[PDB]
């Protein structure tokens, strides 16, 4: 309690000493409360005129519009100490787990070198604004350095200063860049050096990219065993107990001398203690406090929740097949079964399954798993929308299994090759390309932001007749050496001015260790198309009378966006079509 979090605590008090209050109407009921200060403040979605220009038909589609308009009382919920018997099966997993993913890795600190390149090319590491003006801006001057280095004293010393969260199913905790560089430093390693990588995790898929996760189902369906279960738990990071947190913490025994130190800090003063400041309309600031759930950097969260995913479905998989009796109390002949289950099957186990931070796909050895609910539900992981205790239902087809937002389909070429393409609702995609975050977007910006998305749907989503078509219209209607741009950047072979059709060869054919035949493509007429009706099913406007409008027209709509950026060079990709090459 406060030993570790007063000086965090005392500080705020001070800096608003004008303005301190323990408010007795809080309505905090779950995190423990500290006290009050005086703000005036809050950034809505914005829609890029350039992408709405060239999907006419989606004006009318509400699904489409009204994404462009516009639980924290699930912050505020408390989840039960797991039993014993439950607490002893997340320690031997955990301990097997880290030494596994340990093997062909190497822990050790990122360095300022490391953060000064991420900040200086744009990546969303959700720092705040005061004394510097951007995190830019931060790094180049080195009385921040200084900051960092105090802090960096304090955390050696086992205490913290400056380590607070901002607040802001979804909840975002923004730190100041300085904490958020003593993140990076000790256990940015997870991320920068691959950890959750298939080949090093064999469940996850950390940098495997849209373009191969349904391969990486497809390859998940050939091995024998039961139905394939994507069970989504119901709010992930608010599950996450102090006993995740202290299993999590465990990967510090691989480390050595500072580094050690450094990690053990971040866990032990941030993560297992926090401090939060929340914005109260009633418009005040609140200084509360909690020991567990997530709340981390993003990239952090992704790692720890893939790591604690993994550690959970194992042992869900252990219930299934009988290697325990009951999560009341492991003897001490279960602990050498579970010991000798994950030494003998482990890694054949952790190969069934696919794992994206809270994202989950199983192939058990056989169904009882379905109805294997007690450790799943004592861990906290409740499933959402089904009653606790009512069998999973689990997919008997690999291509209607959700994973990461998508399904993934089987398309064959007209030459015989195989492509296991991603797939979505097409209302999403459209919808969300119509959509941009912030302000003092200039047209030349919003522009090169449409041809982002354009270009990610010629890679991934060519076989939608509809986004082929209208990747098609954005990129003829943007300049051609505009250089594609995001504001938060998977891999992203997108993101570059070469040529789509090469990039295609590149990921689909040349790179790709499910294609054996390595016969370039040399139009896009080669690339096929779902079926039809297929396209229909998930949200084809094919067959329409305002589709068919749009296609004809196309030509007029690309005129209208390049008369509105103005006299640059254009080039025509509408002919790489059947249907526009005369
Ligand atoms: C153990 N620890 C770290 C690494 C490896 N093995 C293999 C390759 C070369 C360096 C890095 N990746
Ligand atoms: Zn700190
Ligand atoms: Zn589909």
């Amino acid at each position: 309690n406060l030993d570790i979090i007063g000086k965090r605590i005392e500080k705020i008090k001070q800096e608003h000493e004008t303005s301190w209050h323990y408010d007795q109407d809080h309505p905090y009921k779950t995190w423990a409360y500290h006290g009050s200060y005086e703000t005036k403040q809050t950034a809505s979605s914005m829609v890029n005129g350039v992408v709405r220009l060239l999907t006419k038909p989606w004006d009318i589609i509400p699904m489409v519009t009204q994404m462009a308009m516009t639980f924290k009382e699930k912050v505020d919920t408390r989840t039960q100490e797991p039993k014993e018997g439950t607490k002893k099966l997340m320690k031997i997993t955990a301990e097997w787990l880290w030494k596994e993913l340990g093997k062909k890795k190497t822990p050790r600190m990122c360095t300022r070198e490391e953060f000064t390149r991420k900040v200086r090319s744009n990546a969303a590491l959700g720092a705040i604004f005061n004394k510097w003006k951007s995190a830019r801006e931060a790094v180049e001057d080195s009385g921040f350095w200084e900051l960092v280095d105090k802090e960096r004293n304090l955390h050696l010393e086992g205490k913290c200063e400056t380590c607070v969260y901002n607040m802001m199913s979804r909840a975002i905790w923004y730190m100041w860049l300085g904490a958020r560089f003593l993140e990076f430093e000790a256990l940015g390693f997870l991320n920068e050096d691959h950890w959750f990588s298939r080949e090093n995790s064999l469940s996850g898929v950390e940098g495997e990219g849209l373009h191969k996760l349904g391969y990486i189902l497809r390859d998940v369906s050939k091995k024998e065993g039961g139905a394939m279960y994507a069970d989504d738990t119901a709010g992930w990071d608010t599950r996450i107990t102090l006993e995740d947190l202290k299993n999590e913490e465990m990967v510090t025994n691989h480390m050595e001398g500072e580094h050690k130190k450094l990690a053990e800090a971040i866990f032990k003063l941030t993560y297992q203690n926090k401090v939060v400041r929340v914005q109260r309309p009633t418009t005040v600031m609140d200084i509360i406090s909690r020991r567990d759930q997530r709340g981390s950097g993003q990239v952090v969260t992704y790692g720890l929740n893939t790591f604690t995913n993994m550690e959970a479905q194992l042992i869900r998989q252990m219930e299934g097949e009988g290697v325990f009796k009951s999560i009341q109390h492991l003897t001490v002949t279960e602990e050498i079964a579970v010991k000798n289950w994950l030494v003998r099957v482990g890694r054949e186990r952790l190969s069934r399954m696919a794992i994206s931070g809270d994202d989950c796909v199983v192939k058990p050895l056989d169904d009882r798993f379905a109805s294997a609910l007690t450790a799943l539900n004592d861990m906290g992981k409740v499933r959402k929308d089904i009653q606790q205790w009512e069998p999973s239902r689990g997919w008997n087809d690999w291509t209607q299994v959700p994973f990461c937002s998508h399904h993934f389909h089987e398309l064959i070429m007209k030459d015989g090759r195989v492509l296991v393409v991603p797939c979505r609702n097409q209302d999403e995609l459209i919808g969300r390309a119509r959509i941009s975050q912030g302000a003092g977007w200039s047209l030349r910006e919003t522009a090169c932001l449409g041809k982002s998305y354009a270009q990610m749907w010629s890679l991934m989503y060519f076989h939608r007749r509809d986004l082929r078509l209208a990747a098609n219209a954005i990129c003829s209607a943007v300049p051609s050496h505009w250089v594609p741009t995001s504001r938060t950047t998977a891999t992203h072979e997108w993101m570059t001015t070469e040529d789509m059709l090469t990039v295609w060869n590149r990921v689909w054919i040349q790179e790709n260790p499910w294609m054996e035949d390595k016969t370039p493509v040399e139009s896009w007429e080669e690339i096929p198309y779902l079926g039809k009706r297929e396209d229909q099913w998930c949200g084809s406007l094919i067959g329409l009378t305002s589709r068919a409008t749009w296609a004809k027209n196309i030509q007029t709509a690309i005129n209208q966006v390049r008369s509105l950026i103005g006299n640059e060079e254009y080039t025509d990709y509408m002919p790489s079509m059947k249907r526009f090459r005369r």
